[PDB]
């Protein structure tokens, strides 16, 4: 029983990985030639910890990667920084901390992974130029460095991102939901924010300046984010990052804009994570602005709930009706916890402007920061997503 | 081809009266006595109104209650008034009016219209207790005043409401979505808001004192809300009623409590308004808060869409194939549409506190009023509601 998975990023390999292991014959199929490293969420909260460590890949993302357990929400109108930090967690969950790395990083470790096992084949520059889905079997044509080859299985998983092949043209299936008015500017810039005291996250909150900055590796690199206007013209857009940093770097100390990206955002869930053989996990199945990196989280956890239902139906011959179980759960998780959770961090670290509002919420922050009860319960929000 | 639909509120007569037009056979089941009069919407916009007239029911409607064109935003805070018209709408709208009528009595008139028509049987106190759906037909057994009785049909349309038997027991959809914070607090009050200059659609915006102000019929009899914590104890409503429509109300005149109900407002959807012989209309379908009547004006649009369809596939022979149109239309225009503007609608009526933020709200809004042609963009928002 082959389990196709298109998609070469973190969520299919993942899905390979967990199913791989399992003694489940698997083949991946990625269009583009290698994973992408194009500015994307690049944290993977406590929760995710212990399924990465089971999966035996831990420890090499922490050698290429940091850890860290420090959080700073920095008000950009007063410069106060405000720390919460992942310790109150110590006795509470297994491994109480963050781990920053870029997905390609982690897609690399998963692919040399992957290579120990025969039973999973992966193949890059690879897209599906033609698929036929019975209810029984699964068929795709290869384009690309595969010219005309035929993979038959028995399960489609469909991981393959926002714009998925496999929900629009396979099952032709609806993403309903919102875009948010705003461009999103996403960059990699080389600042010394460490000899500033921030946290290896920071939240700057603010309404015209406000931040994700993010530490990405040990060479200062850090992600930085603002919001602009989509109709300001595109070519102007380097231009632009560099009058933005000029009020939202913290300092006048030099920078270097290492890589930028600008995004539309949604909230955008499809109809059925399941129909028939074919599945769809990840930002194929919904997608959230990354505000609080809960996309990526949504996805891994797609990908480690799928991997546990599948392995039962095909080596415990349990029923696949756990598969409507599985999807309807994902789908609840989503939109019943995730997309309002994602909505309230964009609104809440974008758009306050001057007032009681903004003011309350500083005092609440700084409150929480000196509770470790509230804190707890601040910090935990991740661990709900996991389907149980 | 006979069709039951469960449900006695507006939407389900609704729908009764165009197929029942058109010579379909119909039995509509209400569970309880008669129609609510329960504090709910009750206002119909510009696009609902060349329908009720087709259906050659806007006359009674008229008569009975009272059309207008005026509406106002208030200012809490400073007591400014600032009025948009709909007589701006004058030459691109045929009916640039807006209805004001209780539901109840709403659904009274549509009653009578329906008493002429043989082909139809409306019975309340008559609910559903069990259902067998089949792939081409269906069949249910009542309780109530109707015991053991037995209805069959070709078709299902459950138009029963937020907690809807036919979503929940016949077909097990979930109602995926999320709840507001707040208890929602809506009075009838006898108040005399026409000697102060109020339109007859007034919206009050204030974080703590926020309000929709209505009038209902013309005893001076008002719709007047707010919101309270939740958590407060249900018993002791009456005397809070009071407490806050001492700085609520414009000025310290008279008033008199006449009805009230406590509400929890949710943004809610089905996985899909059809399957098979079944279809979902009106808050059977999708909730949303009442801010702005949304919720009611988009259950009409159900209903009239249904009923244009449905009596193609009955009478026509259309595939029915148009339903799986139909209810995609409907999901993709509360989802992408409705929800996202009321739910915007209450954030900014009820929970703006001072700030930069409302005094951007304050001059748009004034500055709209005197921009005939933005007055007109704001003014026709419900007409994007409607499904072709």
């Amino acid at each position: 029983q082959r389990v196709i998975i298109v998609g070469g990023g973190p969520v299919g390999l993942l899905t390979a990985l967990g199913l791989a292991k399992a003694g489940t014959n698997v083949v991946v199929l990625e269009a583009e030639s290698q994973p992408s490293d194009s500015p994307r969420a690049l944290v993977y909260h406590f929760p995710v910890l212990p399924h990465l460590k089971r999966l035996g890949v831990l420890d090499d993302c922490v050698a290429a990667g940091l850890m860290r357990q420090n959080f700073a929400w920095r008000v950009h109108s007063t410069s106060e920084m405000i720390f919460w930090d992942l310790s109150c967690l110590e006795g509470d969950v297994e491994l109480p901390y963050a781990l920053h790395l870029g997905q390609d990083k982690l897609s690399r470790i998963l692919i040399e992974h992957l290579k120990a096992l025969p039973n999973v084949e992966v193949r890059y520059s690879s897209p599906v130029v033609d698929c036929e889905v019975g209810p029984r079997s699964v068929r795709v044509v290869l384009g690309g460095e595969s010219p005309g080859v035929i993979v038959e299985g028995d399960w489609l998983i469909g991981a393959d991102g926002a714009n998925s092949f496999v929900r629009r043209e396979v099952l032709n299936q609806n993403f309903f939901g919102i875009t948010w008015p705003q461009r999103y500017v996403a960059t990699n810039t080389r600042f010394d924010f460490d000899k500033l005291g921030f946290g290896k996250t920071t939240m700057q909150v603010d309404d015209v300046y406000g931040s994700v900055i993010c530490n990405i590796d040990a060479d200062s690199l850090w992600r930085v984010t603002f919001m602009e206007d989509p109709n300001l013209p595109m070519e102007g857009i380097r231009g632009r990052i560099d009058q933005v940093f000029k009020e939202l770097l913290p300092t006048n100390d030099p920078y270097e804009v290492v890589a930028f990206s600008p995004y539309r955002m949604h909230q955008r869930v499809t109809d059925r994570m399941r129909n028939g053989r074919v599945i769809l996990i990840g930002d194929a199945a919904h997608v959230t602005n990354p505000t609080g990196g809960l996309g990526l989280t949504g996805g891994m956890f797609d990908a480690f709930a799928l991997t546990s239902v599948l392995n039962q139906v095909i080596h415990d011959g349990r029923s696949e009706d756990i598969l409507d179980v599985f999807e309807a759960d994902r789908r609840r998780k989503f939109i019943e916890l995730v997309s309002p959770r994602a909505s309230d961090n964009l609104r809440n670290l974008y758009h306050q402007k001057p007032g009681e509002g903004k003011n309350d919420w500083v005092n609440n922050t700084r409150s929480i920061s000196k509770d470790i009860d509230r804190m707890r319960d601040a910090l935990r929000f991740p661990e709900t997503m996991e389907t149980f």
